[PDB]
């Protein structure tokens, strides 16, 4: 019948069935539909690094293709300030790819702008104790500015095994760089 699609673990799930059932059905399938990662890096968007201040410099636009889902991330150096686009709805994928964009923010000399505010009444990317959620937040708590949800953005692989089948790297080709597709370390 296939998995139910829960997000914490479908990665585990193909991982299981690729391993002991043998057919890489499952990856290869998750593969396509919500595991790119990566950081895509516009071609007319040249970064040159300072030594002095050991961070990077000029304009840059980032795409984080996460499947069907991908994230568009664009920084007005000029202006010190930054714009994300996505449309990942899930739990624990939105907060890799926001550990992901603040690593990118951290590199390029900026963090993440966050409001505290007992309510929006608009729809907000906020943090909870269980993680980052969509929606309109009625509770105090941390809102994180410049999140837009654009809904309107939404094949072969291979796969590399490690720990003995605990971790999974897929690419699009021999040539694509290397993204962690799977790996069954959740909670």
């Amino acid at each position: 019948v296939g998995v139910p699609p829960i997000d914490p673990e479908i990665q585990c799930a193909a991982l299981m069935i690729a391993d002991i059932k043998g057919d890489y059905s499952v990856l290869q399938l998750q593969a396509n539909r919500r595991a790119y990662s990566g950081k895509q890096y516009d071609a007319y968007c040249v970064q040159t690094y300072n030594e002095v201040t050991k961070l990077y410099e000029g304009d840059l636009r980032v795409t984080f293709n996460f499947g069907l889902d991908c994230a568009r991330l664009e920084i007005f150096w000029d202006k010190k300030a930054y714009i994300l686009e996505t449309s990942i709805t899930q739990k624990h994928v939105l907060k890799i790819m926001m550990d992901e964009v603040s690593k990118e923010l951290i590199k390029c000399g900026m963090r993440f702008n966050t409001e505290q505010v007992q309510g929006v009444r608009h729809m907000v990317l906020f943090k909870t104790e269980s993680g980052f959620e969509w929606g309109k937040p009625n509770i105090p708590c941390i809102v994180y500015k410049n999140c837009v949800l654009r809904t309107s953005l939404r094949h072969k692989f291979m796969i590399t095994i490690k720990d003995d089948g605990l971790r999974a790297i897929a690419q699009h080709d021999e040539d694509s760089p290397r993204f962690l597709l799977a790996h069954a370390f959740h909670t």
